Parts: structure tokens; C-alpha cells; sequence
């Protein structure tokens, strides 16, 4: 119906909105655009599902995402592959990982404070009946 696709369509405008601040946040920049494969050839081939804040707006723009809950699933990535392909105990891994720690940690917090339950349970709903 024109209501479900007005919900989705709120989804989305508030999940731009989520990630345009963490882009703009300076600690974030890192996360912002894919490894170039030129300095880094071998992380194509470690990291099976790359993803970036640059592929999370394209991904929004597509409709690829119904529920904050898959939104969420993408800012776990970006996460998770900081913590795989940085795990070592120098400090320009630790610096990775804890920008990416960061970074999940900001989106969850935003989404506390700023999404309403009701509306996330709608999404929810209108997915899972299609
Ligand atoms: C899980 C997300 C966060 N990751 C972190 O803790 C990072 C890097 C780190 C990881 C494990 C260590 O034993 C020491 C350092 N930043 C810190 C705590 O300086
Ligand atoms: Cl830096």
C-alpha cells in the first residue's frame, strides 16, 4: 500500500541520516570508502563481504534495507572486518579496531535514543508479510 511504502520510505530517510553522521565524524573516515585494492590486494581476499558507509548509502538508496535490523547487520560488518583483517597488537591495528568498535557503538546509540520501537516493529512486520 502507499502507507507501507511511505514507512519504508521514513526508514530510509532516517538511516541517511544515521549514516551521514558517522561519516562526517573524523574518526570514522577510515570506514567511509572501500580498501583501495592497489595498497591493499590481499584484503579482497580475506574480507568475503567488504563494506563501507559508502556502500551502506547505496544500499539504502536500492531499497535494500526494510527494518533497522539489516541496517544494522552492515554496521556489524564493517565492524567485524576491522576486527578480522586488523587483529594484531600493534597500534595501527589497534587504532582500526578501535574506530570500528567505535563506530558500531555510535550507530547502536543513535538508534536508541532516535528510533522508536513501533516504528522498527512496523518495519518488521511489513517485511515479513512479503
Ligand atoms: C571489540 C572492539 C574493540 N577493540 C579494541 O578494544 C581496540 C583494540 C584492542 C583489542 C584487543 C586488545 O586486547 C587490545 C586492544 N582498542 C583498544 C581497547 O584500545
Ligand atoms: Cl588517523
Amino acid at each position: 500500500s502507499m502507507q507501507e511504502e511511505d514507512t519504508f520510505r521514513e526508514l530510509r530517510i532516517f538511516l541517511r541520516n544515521v549514516t551521514h553522521r558517522l561519516a562526517i565524524d573524523k574518526r570514522f573516515r577510515v570506514f567511509t570508502k572501500p580498501v583501495d585494492p592497489d595498497e591493499v590486494p590481499d584484503y579482497v581476499t580475506v574480507i568475503k563481504q567488504p563494506m563501507d558507509l559508502s556502500s551502506v548509502i547505496s544500499k539504502i538508496d536500492l531499497h535494500k534495507y526494510l527494518t533497522v535490523k539489516d541496517y544494522l547487520r552492515d554496521i556489524d560488518l564493517i565492524c567485524s572486518n576491522a576486527l578480522e583483517y586488523n587483529p594484531d597488537r600493534d597500534p595501527g591495528d589497534r587504532l582500526i579496531r578501535h574506530r570500528a568498535c567505535a563506530l558500531r557503538d555510535t550507530a547502536y546509540a543513535i538508534i536508541k535514543e532516535e528510533l522508536d520501537e513501533d516504528f522498527e516493529q512496523l518495519c518488521e512486520e511489513i517485511q515479513e508479510s512479503r
